[PDB]
């Protein structure tokens, strides 16, 4: 039995993150400063700014908006896109109708709008088109429009969960909408 | 003292490689065309396509993906398998949690997924089962999921090293998972 | 002129060979069963198992391994050693960097490793120390690590030749590493 | 009828042998110490060291070497040569291709090489040139390279016979290559 | 008492010897030039070439050959034969098995071979057939094959004695094998 | 002065000789047929077979033998003996050591041996004992053993002379050894 | 005519003979005992011992000797001499060369030698000198040396005749050599 | 009766004897000097030389010779002759065959020979012819040849007697042979 | 005295003598022819033939014979006889022993023998018997045998004398022997 072996050598280094999530990045007090409302939101950036974890409460309102719950610092101009969104709910009925995540400029103008959930299902065209972001600091906000009539009378903490993946390519040319493989 | 001598004669020739690594093999511009991102990856095929050497930077993201960093041309249908993987890191803490190397079709469908490192250790079942590859050109990609909190603030170039060996048997019948002996 | 003549009489008989090379010796189908890969190896035992002749092709891989290309039946426990190795190549540059011949057990564990060529030259300590082999059947395999960059683009059949001599002494005591004289 | 008678008187005495064959001569354990391998060689010196008789077995190997099967003690510096070699075989086909008898120094360096049989026939130039040997003790060894394919499957004890005569002249001047007359 | 007396008168003259033994006869340096090896042979022609006296030493060899120990000049073509051989030995056991005296041409071809002793006894047919010798110069040599095992360890000078008589008739017709009467 | 005269009358007649010397007597070609070797002997019977005259040449041999140089026909059984032998030599040194005259049967068996000269002197007991000869034909031969070293280099014809007298008594009773008186 | 007559008277008596011939005189068996060889001699003493008559045969021998054919008894010491010898032969050629008559002592020593015929003629000095003989008994013998070549092939009885006269004077003083007158 | 007487007167004188017998006549010692051999002859001249008386002994010899037994002196030249011879013997057989009386010269030459007895009888012609004798001295001798076989064994002194008469006429002319008358 | 005278007358005549002595009577030369030997006899007839006178010499011979000294012629037949003989000698001893006178016939036969002296004395019977003589002529001779030893050494002429008388009677009848008277 003839075997030919092919050797690949990978030497892994480390570079400052192109984009990262934070609370008040680079000392800017207007960029991510509502991640700790005592009884309604609690959002923290993941270890080393790799992501954000947010506990959110929706409260029988037609629009539940969470403004400036994290800040996104894009150190180098690159191309961002929404890679994958997963939504699972534990209630009998679907609690969330619409869910959108907004990246806004420092003055509150929407730079990119990301429709996480439309009409109770996750966005079919998951790997959205890579679009360009300039270096700077941006606000991120979340709007959730629920199905009224579904929210339980007794409060809960796991009505639903939404996981979002954002791809950033720090390249000159816009890359194809490459999806995220399962490790 | 009686001695019997047994003479073996080996006449060594040369044959075109069954599989080989390249950048854009056979002029196909969609097969290995991201081996030179200016500041994040630098991957080159070894002399005569015997392997690949890649410098990679991981950057505080939950998934660090390097798509299409080399192309694999399999000139003849054969059986491929992962033979041996070695991983050594120079940092105090383990920088890499998961590391997977994907061989994908030209359209981005995963043909074979090779888990180089799972949960910070190298894959116990090293000589994976030989599986069949048809002749053609394929993309290879690398996904590295780090331990966040371990990546140093100051950049480096030898945080870790991963060496991979792939065995290809150009035979009709699938061979046993023969390991690679030390020369 | 006085001459004294001394007469020696040698009567030559015949005994079964202590060790011999074969393909599937004694009907064991796991001992030498890869001596005929259609386009990459062709290994045959010499007349009456006195040795082996193998045409091998090396193919731009970092390790070219030829597993189970012959079987060695050692009918009686004796002492084996590598007696002499000669290597001549016809190409301008040296094609072979390392060349090792492995004698392995039926389960693929290396019993003795014989470094035919190290770093492009033949092993300086040619008459290796006689070591003991028990009666049984063993696999033999060859690993060739070439100098990449030297292999010609157009295939050939006499890139190089390696001739190996193995000495077997079928004695109770280990003999000195007796070399093989030129007839 | 006239007859003239001429009377010759020869008075025969006795002198220690100039050279003689032995096993471990003069107590030297490194000079002739392999004349009794249990199943492969049995070599004994003739009565009073006048010659050697050896039963040898050849065993399907490309070189069958019998090292140190006798010792030669040359008590006085003289001139040695090969006088006559006769070879007769009882098998249908010739079993022996090459047969050489080596006289080597105590350290295994070949002093004189005597080609008994070359390519299946006895050496045409039988009375080889007398060459000088200094007083001392020397090893003698035999190498037989058979015609593989001719050795019988069932063992035998008279496959062939080789008788060798060595002439030693204990004189200051080298004698002519005097042949051995038939008594 | 009648007595008749018959008177015979013999007048004795002298003629050059028909054949005679010598060392280098007639200045020919290739005819009898080994009658004085310092420690192994000492052969001298008898007074006036009537015969030869040789002290010989036999030395534990299977053939003890004494080449060119005397020269025979046959001035006139005649008929030679072996007349009488006597052998007496002083050792307990017979030291000599075979003893042959060779008359050879100048080029070393055997003209006549005279078996003095065969298998330890003197040749039964003592008065051998007269055979013709042409005028010229010839070599004489002696081969003694001993009984090994009989030669004493301590050297001696009268182990045995062999006396030979050669009859030469210088006549045209071959004479009958006339024996030598005791004076 | 008284004188008495005594007259004796002897009438002398003639009888066939009892014994006589001849060449081939009575037509027997085996009885005296070597009396004329061209250059070495010339023997003739005396007038009427009363004796023999022989010119003989001795030639540097240890035994000079002259076989069948005369024949003796004894017509009537009688008693023969050697009566007187005289030897005179003309050389400075004695040329003849031993000289014996043999009377042999037709088959070559010695009937009577007559030692003419022993050790250079003539036989002291000259009138040897009369011994009986039967009627028939007999060979006579002469053996001369010279003093080597005395024979001259240049040939001669009167080196020495030996005269022999044989007495034959044709009587029934053996006579006393009557000597031969000087006429 | 005056005549004077002178008368002489002789009275003749008789005395024992001083010397006489006989066969075995006085019983002595060693004195005259070969007067009757059957075919070669026949000698008888004359009547009363006055002389001897002998028929003799000469037989082609160089010396024809007739020993002890008569005995001479000399009773009284006297003086003997040869008086007259007459020789006549009937053959064409002279048959007798020498003829001598010997008077010998009892021990065979010659007392007086009488040359009857010398070289074919009778002795010129016929009346030899009277020499003294002592009383006793003596042998007489005859030697005849013939002319070989003259003796006839066919035997005869009167080839020749020799008559001898011996004078004996029985006196004290030696007489003159008185010859024998014709009666 | 007439008677006439005639007277003759003779006057007788005396003259010296013409011839006479003697012993050594006239002092000549060579003329008659053997008349006294002690035991064989005794001859004396008669008184006054008138004759001789001799006792003679004959002794078994073929000739009995008595030399010089008397001397005859013839003083005057005269004529001598034998006148009468008488022979008588006393033995049975005749003892004397021949008897001759010789008158010889002083030198032993026979002057006259007188045959007294021929063949046993006395000479028939008794008065022999007167022959002349010159004056001088002469020897006389007697030869007697007996009949052997007749002589007696015991000696005697009168075997026979012979008487002789010699007539001498001292005259100038030879007388007739006058016989001697009986007185 | 008467006387008667008687006268006788005798007339004497003369007659021729009847017998007479002579020398050569009647011319017969054979009858008396030795009467004159010069020195030994001298005989002459007496005057007229009456007798004879003879001088005779006797000479030491045993018989002294004087033959034919006279002749007797008897003219007439008558009777003769010896009448008287007288013998006288003058020597001391008798010189004559015998003396006889013979009358013989012409042929020498004795007619009558007359013994004058016998044994030294004269014949006793002197007148011998007359015997008859016939007419004729006769010889007369004298023989004298002397006494040897008596004859004188010196010669003489009258040693003795003998005278003889012969009577002749010329008558027819024989007369008586008449003696001769003295005148
Ligand atoms: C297996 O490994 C083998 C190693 O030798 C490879 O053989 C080499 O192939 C080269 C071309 O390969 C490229 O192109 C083919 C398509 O044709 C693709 O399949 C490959 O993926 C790859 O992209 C070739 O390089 C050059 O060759 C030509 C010169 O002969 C040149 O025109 C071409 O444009 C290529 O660039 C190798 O050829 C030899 O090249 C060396 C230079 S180098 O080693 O290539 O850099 C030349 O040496 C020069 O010689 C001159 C004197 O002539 C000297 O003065 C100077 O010092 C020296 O540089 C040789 O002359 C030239 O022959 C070729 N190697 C050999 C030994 O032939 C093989 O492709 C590998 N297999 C695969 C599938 O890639
Ligand atoms: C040492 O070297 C020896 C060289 O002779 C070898 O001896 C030979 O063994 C052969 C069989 O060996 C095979 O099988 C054994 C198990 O039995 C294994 O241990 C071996 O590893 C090996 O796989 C044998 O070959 C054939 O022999 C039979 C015929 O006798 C046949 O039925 C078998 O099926 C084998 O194929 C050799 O035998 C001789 O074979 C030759 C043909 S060939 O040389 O083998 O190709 C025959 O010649 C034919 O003869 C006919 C006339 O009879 C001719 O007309 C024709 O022209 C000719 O081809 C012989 O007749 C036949 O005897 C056998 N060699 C000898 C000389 O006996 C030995 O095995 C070696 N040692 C080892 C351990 O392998
Ligand atoms: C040339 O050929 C010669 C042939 O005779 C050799 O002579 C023999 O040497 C023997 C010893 O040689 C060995 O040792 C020497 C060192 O000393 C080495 O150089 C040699 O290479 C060799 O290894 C000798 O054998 C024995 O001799 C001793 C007895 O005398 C004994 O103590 C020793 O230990 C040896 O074993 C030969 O001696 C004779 O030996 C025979 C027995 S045998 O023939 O050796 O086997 C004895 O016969 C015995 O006698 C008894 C009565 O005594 C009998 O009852 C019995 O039946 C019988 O066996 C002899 O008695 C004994 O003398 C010796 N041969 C002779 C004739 O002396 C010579 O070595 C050769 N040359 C070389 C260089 O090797
Ligand atoms: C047959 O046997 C014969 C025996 O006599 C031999 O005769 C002798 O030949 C000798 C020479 O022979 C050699 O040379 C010839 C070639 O010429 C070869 O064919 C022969 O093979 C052989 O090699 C000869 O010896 C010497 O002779 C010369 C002197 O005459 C001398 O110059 C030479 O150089 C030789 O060396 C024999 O001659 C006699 O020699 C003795 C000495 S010896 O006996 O030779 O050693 C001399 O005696 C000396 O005399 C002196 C007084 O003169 C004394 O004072 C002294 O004491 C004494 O030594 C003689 O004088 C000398 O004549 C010669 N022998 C005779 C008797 O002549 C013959 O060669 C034999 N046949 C063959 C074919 O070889
Ligand atoms: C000298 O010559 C003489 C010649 O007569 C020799 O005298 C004869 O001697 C005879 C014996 O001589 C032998 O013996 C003596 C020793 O005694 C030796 O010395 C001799 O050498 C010799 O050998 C003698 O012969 C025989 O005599 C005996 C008889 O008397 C007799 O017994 C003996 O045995 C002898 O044989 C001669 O004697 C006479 O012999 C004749 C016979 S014959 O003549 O001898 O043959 C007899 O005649 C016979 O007589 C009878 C009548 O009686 C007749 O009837 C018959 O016809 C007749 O034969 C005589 O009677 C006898 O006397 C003897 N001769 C004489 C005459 O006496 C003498 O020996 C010589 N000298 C020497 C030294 O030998």
């Amino acid at each position: 039995d003839v075997i030919y072996y092919y050797q690949g050598q990978i030497t892994v280094g480390n570079v400052a993150p192109p984009m990262y999530f934070a609370i008040q990045p680079n000392g800017n007090a207007k960029i991510g400063n509502n991640s700790n409302v005592p009884s309604y939101i609690n959002a923290q950036p993941s270890s080393g700014g790799s992501g954000f974890t947010a506990q959110v409460n929706i409260t029988n309102a037609t629009y539940n908006y969470y403004f400036n719950f994290m800040g996104l610092a894009v150190s180098k101009t690159g191309y961002i896109y929404l890679a994958k969104v997963a939504y699972s709910y534990t209630a009998t009925n679907n609690p969330i109708q619409n869910a959108t995540l907004y990246i806004m400029n420092q003055q509150g103008q929407i730079v990119y709008k990301y429709k996480l959930i439309v009409n109770g299902v996750v966005n079919s065209t998951l790997p959205s088109t890579p679009l360009q972001i300039n270096s700077g600091s941006y606000i991120v906000s979340l709007l959730i429009v629920p199905y009224q009539g579904t929210l339980p009378k007794t409060p809960s903490n796991d009505l639903a969960t939404i996981t979002v993946n954002f791809g950033f390519s720090p390249m000159t040319a816009s890359p194809p909408p490459i999806p995220l493989p399962s490790p």
